[PDB]
Formats: structure tokens, sequence, C-alpha cells
């Protein structure tokens, strides 16, 4: 029932390698499943701290794979690029100023979530998902948290 043309959204929180900046992965992540093979994934991560919206979203394709999970688990994996604010504003003065528009990153998580075999098993999956990105042993992020089925509540 949760599966083809079906709602995907969910809650985690993510550490990364070596971050220097205060910067929490606190990201909600919101998409569709149409197959049992590929989907889409978006991760909404606001940083509701300083007085400006830094909205750092990823946009990723999910390929959500069996991978013989020999009790209750699955892998998906996802491709994609994150990037913040898309256009930032400052106006320099006035006059012809190039639009400010934000780098797409080239970023790859493969993510092991498993559905709750307990009080109610279609509701939400339990995810543990690893960021990285370029090649070689280069920065990963730890992505951890819980995905719900639908969302009938869809908070916009």
């Amino acid at each position: 029932m949760p599966k083809d043309n079906t709602w995907y959204t969910g809650a985690k929180l993510g550490w990364s390698q070596y971050s220097r900046e205060n910067q929490l992965g606190a990201g909600a992540f919101g998409g569709y499943q149409v197959n049992p093979y590929v989907g889409f994934e978006m991760g909404y991560d606001w940083l509701g701290r300083m007085p400006r919206k830094a909205q750092g979203v990823q946009l990723t394709a999910k390929l959500g794979y069996p991978k013989l999970g020999t009790d209750d688990l699955d892998i998906y994996t996802r491709l994609g690029g994150m990037v913040w604010r898309a256009d930032t504003s400052d106006k320099d003065g006035n006059g012809y100023i190039s639009a400010a528009e934000a780098s797409v990153s080239p970023v790859f998580a493969g993510g092991v979530e498993y559905v709750i075999r307990r009080r109610i098993t279609p509701e939400i999956a339990t995810r543990l998902e690893y960021q990285w990105t370029n090649n070689a042993s280069d920065n990963g992020m730890l992505s951890l948290g819980v995905s719900y089925r639908f969302g009938q509540g869809e908070a916009a």
C-alpha cells in the first residue's frame, strides 16, 4: 500500500566531518516514491538562528532497493545536489550587477531504512544515511532520523 506514486515525509538530523562552522544537519526530507526502484527525495534544512533565512536544500534522486534485507531492512541510494539560498540578496547600489546565484554541489548518499515491526508498521521508517561528496576519503555526513509514509497532515 505505501508504494507506487506514494508520499515520503520524514525528519532527520546529520553531522558532518570537520564541521568548523556552527551548522547541524537538522533536515526535513520530503518527496515521492513512484516505483519499487526509483523515487525523488528533497531535504530542507533551515538555520532559524541568524536573522537571515539560511535555507539549505538538497534535491536528490533515490534508488530504493530491497538488497535481501533478511528480516526487515532496505537500502536507498540518493544522488543529486545541495544548494543554499538559491539567489542571495544585498543590492550593490544600482546599475548592472549579475544575479547572486548559489552553486550546485555533487552529493551522493547511501542510506538504510527499517520499518517498525511493533505498533503500526506503516507509520515511520528508521533511517541512517551516509552522505558523501567527491571521490576517495573526502567529506562525509552521518544523517539519521525517521520517515513517515504519506503524511496526511501535510506540513507546508
